[PDB]
């Protein structure tokens, strides 16, 4: 066919990173489905081909594994689905309707990528070993692959949710940070009560530096923020409950939401006994956190996706602090995308 | 002369990193000045030549500057001072006495290296600019150069303090961490009261996981721990006082000392308004923290010298946490030394 042909062509284009303000203004009242179709039918192949060409640069030891080939076949098929709309007339309403239906099929086709790549990592460790040189290659590639996957899913979610026939797609222009914190806590508390028959309480403190009274709002994607907070709440609850099985007092989980002139920071403090520094630095490694699991590495990619970060600093024998760093301003929240270079 | 000859010879040897337990046991009752002389007359040239050969690999743009040449002339002279004792008889007490006097002269000859390298960094920025590529080369070299300098000064201090004619040289086998914290605080409070006419209070909390009652002691070099804590106290006081000039309540500085099964962690928490994440990552850069200053970068090297670390995580609009990570066990406290490789 022409799959290698399409990859080489669109990989020469660099992806166009969009800011949070561009996502908001494009999806507002002046939202034209035709304009979004013209942009996405070009930008989606560019992002697909860039990561698909980097997959080809992997060694044949990994490229010929069933896990990588299965995922690579999904990207080939999804790329071909977009190719059909290149010559189609954007002025035809049937063209726009079929394009939205085709994006949903691609989205559901890539729904089982996280467990599949986890099987690939386990296969590599049992086939070639777990050397620090291999960990860097796997960490470097999986970070770029997943971040690419997040960005593509973002574009698809914004198109299918807006043009379905307050919230701008998956974006809340007035996202109350504390409310998302409570939701992720409540879900983690539900799971923690069913399995441990006990759960720590929650304490939330807001620090709005410029407006001490005003609640802290931001423009963000609540799903991404929930995923990070839910993952951090599960870890902090597991550590708190297990480190106090012989004790009676169950320390609460303290969360501070701070809004500065540039950052919106969310610190989650637990007293779950802490973790030695040697092990903290390996909690974000796909290879080291795989056993015959990727909550922290993926959660950090969600934060980094809009120029943020997620950092851990523990104190062995006491507890652990987890901090989500987000950009406060929508103009500073720009997509971080991997680009194929030589 | 034969200065390039000695450099090429001893640079082929790798430095021998010593653990904290080796420092303690060698300097104990079975401390033989002859054995320390035989080791140091070989190990000191090896460490000198390794960093001196890496200095030669610098570009001639930096190698020909007066700052680098002045420091390089100190290392050439100090290397030649040790060469005189290679053929001397260790069984002669006059040989051991002159060797100790020669180490003191070398130690005082290298007393003005930090301000000299600071002048070199400022000269480079005004001569060739402050590009991110140049920052990595300067950061990579200065970290290794200073860490090498710390290790050499450590060996000299242990020899001159022990064989001068409870503490094992510069090492306290029962170093009370909280007491060093109070000393660094008291000195910072003295300077802060004279310049700001106000200073925050101190709060210390110890978490001894294995022995909740016992005070937290360790085997460490109190001078190094004081230098790190004093630097962090100055920053936390400056930020706290200045961020509350229009306010009346002056938040205290909270310090937690946690002793785990592997780590001894010291967290210093202030409410000095915090720093955006973008600027935190540049506080450890020699090039970015230079103006027409190196407290944090050098303090981190002291921590890393015995397999520890010093990390910052702030929250803009609230405050900053600073954490010193140290190895709890003396067997895990091994010298981290840069080695000249190809
Ligand atoms: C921001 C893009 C992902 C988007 O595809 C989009 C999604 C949803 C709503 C509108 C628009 C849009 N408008 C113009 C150009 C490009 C686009
Ligand atoms: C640990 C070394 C720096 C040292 O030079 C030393 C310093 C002080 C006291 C004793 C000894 C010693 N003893 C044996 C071998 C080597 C040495």
């Amino acid at each position: 066919g022409s799959a290698p042909k399409y990859i080489e062509h669109f990989s020469k284009f660099s992806p166009s990173p969009l800011s949070m303000k561009q996502f908001l203004d494009f999806g507002s009242s002046n939202a034209c489905e035709k304009t979004s179709f013209t942009f996405l039918r070009q930008e989606l192949p560019v992002r697909l081909a860039n990561i698909m060409k980097e997959i080809n640069l992997l060694p044949d030891r990994v490229l010929s594994t069933p896990s990588v080939q299965l995922v690579q076949s999904w990207y080939v098929q999804s790329l071909l689905d977009i190719m059909e709309f290149l010559d189609k007339d954007p002025e035809d309403h049937r063209t726009l309707s079929q394009f939205t239906d085709a994006l949903v099929t691609i989205r559901n086709r890539h729904n089982d990528v996280v467990p599949t790549m986890a099987q690939g990592v386990l296969e590599y460790k049992d086939t070639y070993g777990d050397d620090p040189v291999s960990n860097q290659n796997i960490q470097y590639f999986l970070d770029r692959f997943y971040l690419s996957r997040i960005s593509i899913r973002m574009l698809i979610n914004q198109h299918t949710l807006i043009f379905d026939g307050k919230h701008i797609g998956s974006i809340d222009p007035n996202c109350n940070v504390s409310e998302v914190v409570k939701d992720a806590y409540d879900m983690a508390k539900l799971l923690c009560d069913k399995y441990y028959m006990a759960s720590p309480d929650l304490e939330i403190q807001e620090i709005n530096a410029a407006n001490s009274k005003q609640p802290i709002h931001m423009v963000y994607v609540p799903s991404h923020l929930y995923h990070m907070l839910f993952e951090l709440f599960k870890n902090a609850m597991r550590a708190t409950v297990e480190s106090h099985e012989s004790s009676l007092i169950l320390p609460p989980i303290k969360v501070m939401v701070a809004l500065g002139e540039e950052d919106l920071s969310i610190k989650m403090s637990d007293r779950g006994g802490g973790v030695p520094l040697r092990k903290i630095e390996r909690l974000f490694s796909y290879m080291y956190s795989t056993a015959p699991g990727y909550g922290l590495p993926i959660s950090r990619l969600y934060a980094k996706y809009f120029q943020g970060d997620l950092q851990l600093f523990s104190m062995e024998g006491f507890g652990t602090d987890a901090v989500i760093y987000l950009k406060a301003l929508s103009t500073d929240s720009v997509e971080r995308l991997p680009v194929y270079n030589k």
